[PDB]
């Protein structure tokens, strides 16, 4: 495990939709250097890497997922705009181990 790297994630955030889908939720990530770069995730695809934290990390306290069966989650782009960047900055931040992990990394540096 290696400590205080450069292309390591600190931040993401949503710009919003994605032009190739509205089902695509468009991610800047910013890496520990200060670049960024973009990916785009379906709401599937957050709940799977939900699913695979809580697995991998049976020990660590995760923050919650997305009340998604709330009625604005389902009627607001916003609210799960502001769901999705509230999830993604606690999960970047519970530990180094789940910050580098590979399922984080993958999911946040992917295309």
């Amino acid at each position: 495990n290696l400590y205080f790297q450069s292309m390591s994630i600190e931040r993401a955030t949503i710009l919003g939709f994605s032009k190739k889908s509205s089902n695509l939720y468009l991610i800047q990530v910013t890496h520990s250097n200060n670049e960024t770069s973009l990916t785009e995730k379906s709401f599937e695809q957050f709940s799977k890497l939900h699913s695979q934290l809580q697995k991998q990390f049976a020990s660590l306290t995760l923050p919650e997922f997305p009340h998604w069966w709330h009625l604005p989650f389902t009627n607001s782009d916003h609210r799960r705009f502001r769901d999705l960047n509230h999830y993604m900055e606690q999960i970047l931040n519970v530990s180094h181990e789940v910050t580098n992990s590979d399922c984080v990394l993958s999911f946040f540096l992917s295309e």
